[PDB]
């Protein structure tokens, strides 16, 4: 109760909660009127922005303290708590204290006591010896969503810390190694969403459990020699599981107390990206074959005497997409190359930087370009053959060029979408955009899948219409129409048989649903997914009359034949 904007209660109360009442200052040591006190929580008492020191005089039996929604509190004076041996809970929420309060004047002896600071965006750092002479048995520290930016070395003395928590501490940058020089424990620590560069060398050596989910900055972890009792761990990088999967040497000089999360589901294995017993060289062979085929197709297209028609433009776009996919595969193989199978403590330098981001952007751009090229090829036959009776209204090369430019722009936008931050390409070993950890990323993945399904359905409908109207509707020209239909069907089949199962497997992996198995689920995405880069050019060198004629002419003229 607050009278004249000050404490004026007249009846002894223990579990009284501070509700909306007239209060602006807590008198110093004038807390009379209450003989036995259990908990005094000020949540709807934000009018009392400033409280004088030594407000609690003889609150020996006080159990819980919770100040919430007191944003108007500019700062907390030293010696807020004086006598409270039976203290069991303390929490400060939403307070706008620019300086860390001096809680060293509180004397208590309890083991279940927990001190939590939350919703505070004004605290800069925890000063040294902040909790000096506060408790004698155990303290549980929580900093859920605090505004602290750094920590001070040796910021603990005269007390034992059972566990620590720093969840949602995005403003925090780093903490000194010797931050717990004179501290005990902690048994468990939390660094989730803390943006900590590295764990402290001292104080954390006795940590049994750790939490670093969504840290996004824990590229370095302590050596396994220092952490000899890590009972559990939750690291957002699924690469330390293999290095930390060591049982303790309890007896016989070599019990599996060590643990990691997430488990090694083979999505980011300790070995190379594609390194298997015999499938390591398959990726390299496929990449070389695709690169050679794309180079040959590009050379034939550039050196072709005839003008680049709309089917020729579509073939050139498909060859460019295949070349981009082959270059991405070659870069991935080179990254996997020379690792010698020890690529477990190496992904930190792999995903971080512009490497995997560029690889994922290139892969997305190649996929979008291939999809748009297939759609354009399907749509071209829907008007030239079906609408032959209106052949005078046939589209010109300018329209095809504009369509190709629009498709390239759409592919570039799709590739740049995860670069801004919509999706993360660092969630896979192959460094591809298969992250569903965010609502925006899931929405983008669903939209991409829907667009791919719509494009496939449109291509199938256009092919069916072309086949139905090839000769029945108006007329049929055997040579040109047959060649165009054969090339379009070959390209559509090569794209579908290499993308649709791959897309379904990638969607299942992102959804974390094992459809058949988790071992070979990524095998198709690693090997079967990019084969369309090489399969398409191979069909392009045996089903294109102009390309094969140009190749034969070059071979005969330029000394080859």
């Amino acid at each position: 109760d607050g009278a004249l904007r000050c404490p004026g209660p007249t009846a002894g109360l223990t579990r009284l909660s501070l509700a909306y009442l007239p209060v602006k200052v807590i008198p110093s040591q004038a807390f009379r009127g209450l003989n036995e006190v259990i908990k005094i929580e000020i949540s709807q008492i934000d009018s009392l922005e400033r409280i004088e020191a030594n407000a609690f005089d003889n609150l020996l039996n006080l159990s819980e303290i919770l100040i919430q929604n007191t944003k108007n509190l500019r700062y907390i004076e030293p010696g807020a708590f004086i006598n409270l041996p039976r203290l069991k809970y303390l929490s400060i929420c939403n307070t706008g204290i620019r300086k860390f309060p001096d809680v060293t004047k509180v004397f208590s002896s309890e083991s279940n006591f927990i001190l939590e600071i939350c919703d505070n965006l004004h605290i800069t750092t925890i000063p040294g010896n902040a909790f000096q002479g506060m408790n004698n048995e155990s303290v549980t520290l929580k900093l859920y969503g605090n505004g602290f930016e750094e920590v001070q070395s040796h910021a603990f003395n005269g007390t034992t810390l059972t566990s620590l928590e720093l969840k949602e501490n995005v403003h925090l940058e780093k903490m000194h190694n010797g931050a717990f020089r004179g501290a005990t424990g902690p048994k468990t620590l939390d660094i989730s969403s803390t943006k900590l560069q590295a764990l402290p060398s001292y104080g954390l050596e006795s940590i049994q459990r750790l939490i670093a989910t969504s840290s996004y900055s824990l590229k370095k972890l302590p050596s396994r020699e220092t952490f000899v009792n890590l009972l559990e761990a939750t690291l957002t990088y699924p690469s330390h599981c293999c290095a930390f999967r060591n049982l303790p040497t309890k007896e016989q000089n070599f019990p599996k107390t060590p643990r990691c999360a997430p488990e090694p589901d083979a999505f980011n294995p300790c070995e190379d990206i594609m390194g298997y017993d015999f499938l390591r060289v398959l990726i390299w062979l496929i990449n070389i074959l695709a690169i050679m085929g794309n180079m040959t197709v590009l050379f034939v297209l550039l050196t072709s005497r005839y003008k680049l028609t709309v089917p020729r433009f579509l073939m050139c776009n498909l060859s460019f997409a295949d070349f981009c996919m082959g270059l991405y595969l070659l870069l991935i193989a080179s990254v996997d190359s020379q690792t010698k199978g020890q690529y477990y403590n190496h992904a930190i330098d792999w995903q971080t930087g512009s490497g995997c981001s560029t690889a994922g952007f290139f892969t997305v751009f190649a996929s979008e370009l291939s999809v748009y090229t297939l759609t354009v090829i399907t749509l071209e036959r829907w008007h030239t053959i079906t609408y032959a009776i209106h052949l005078d209204q046939k589209l010109r090369l300018r329209h095809a060029i504009l369509i190709m430019l629009g498709g390239w722009l759409f592919s570039s936008l799709i590739a740049m979408l995860p670069l801004v931050g919509v999706s993360n390409y660092m969630k896979v070993s192959i460094c591809f955009p298969m992250d569903v950890e965010t609502t925006l990323s899931q929405v983008y993945i669903l939209t991409i899948l829907i667009l791919n399904v719509v494009a496939f359905f449109i291509i199938c409908a256009c092919y069916i219409k072309i086949y139905f109207a090839v000769r029945n509707p108006e007329l049929m020209a055997t040579n040109k129409d047959t060649k165009i239909a054969k090339k379009m069907a070959i390209l559509i089949f090569t794209d579908f048989t290499c993308m649709a199962p791959i897309s379904f497997f990638a969607i299942s992996a992102a959804f974390k649903v094992p459809l058949i198995t988790v071992t070979n689920s990524k095998v198709l995405l690693v090997l079967f997914y990019p084969i369309n880069s090489c399969a398409n050019p191979f069909l392009y060198a045996i089903f294109t009359k102009t390309f094969q004629r140009d190749f034969f002419l070059l071979l005969s003229k330029f000394g080859c034949c």
